């Protein structure tokens, strides 16, 4: 015998905190955004518990995984859990399970660790509904738009790299740490749920400069640390952009690049 545990994953702004909810209480989150793509183990938590119940504080050392799960478009995952679990002697008692954030969404914070017993009070469907707080952070961003130094006009196809102090360069993945294939533009780290990395130069993600001359991206973590543009592929006719220093201050500005001359 299971009892369905809805676990929904809403974000609000940054200075709304929302009142907990029940487990019996189905809430659509009104004034929040569901968080897709963020992971959670669930540890089966009834043999650490039941060692001793009043010194329980949350320790999930050694205790089996009972599922993972990740987060669907509408913030959330559905998982069936024995109401009954065995102790660490091997006797039955009533199942506890603990609920770790493992991932959580770009431009968010964790949630802290729960735990509750089954049976739960459950709604009139017979899930039991978990809401974990995930509280946004300010994150940063930067864009720069590449200009004929002479025209002034956007110039579209220039490519760019970014450094950091230490000489290491920037390369975006997915929330796995996988490489993805970045493409023109301006690249909405929080949307796709990116991550930045620090990475060889020739491990680099290479940013360009679109049909209106943009590139940049969000989801850099302070607007204090100093970065470096670095231009790696130049339009044909053109000499290659100086470098450009940045902070992620959601700023934008403009790059020059001057056609290369021709003397007689």
């Amino acid at each position: 015998t299971t009892q369905n545990v809805v676990l929904t994953k809403y974000g609000f702004d940054k200075d709304v905190t929302a009142i907990d909810r029940a487990t019996d209480q189905i809430w659509t989150g009104d004034g929040a955004k569901p968080l897709q793509g963020v992971d959670f183990t669930i540890y089966n938590v009834t043999a650490n518990y039941w060692a001793s119940p009043k010194d329980y504080k949350g320790s999930f050392d050694s205790a089996p995984v009972a599922a993972t799960g990740t987060t669907n478009d509408k913030g959330q995952l559905t998982q069936a859990l024995p109401i009954q679990s065995k102790d660490a002697s091997g006797k039955t008692r009533a199942a506890v399970y603990l609920f770790h954030e493992t991932n959580p969404r770009a431009g968010y914070n964790t949630s802290a660790d729960f735990w509750l017993t089954l049976p739960a009070k459950a709604a009139a469907d017979g899930n039991v509904y978990v809401y974990p707080k995930n509280v946004q952070k300010t994150t940063y961003e930067r864009t720069f738009v590449k200009k004929d130094a002479e025209t002034k006009e956007v110039l579209e196809g220039a490519g760019f790299k970014i450094s950091n102090s230490d000489g290491k360069f920037l390369k975006l993945t997915d929330k796995d740490g996988q490489s993805v294939s970045i493409g023109e533009g301006f690249i909405d780290v929080l949307a796709n749920n990116y991550r930045l990395t620090w990475v060889a130069e020739s491990d680099a993600t290479v940013f360009t400069s679109d049909k209106s001359g943009k590139f940049g991206l969000n989801g850099f973590a302070d607007n204090t640390t100093t970065y470096t543009a670095v231009a790696t592929n130049v339009p044909d006719g053109y000499d290659a952009a100086a470098n450009t220093d940045f902070k992620a201050d959601n700023s934008s500005s403009d790059i020059l690049n001057a056609p290369s001359g021709i003397l007689p």
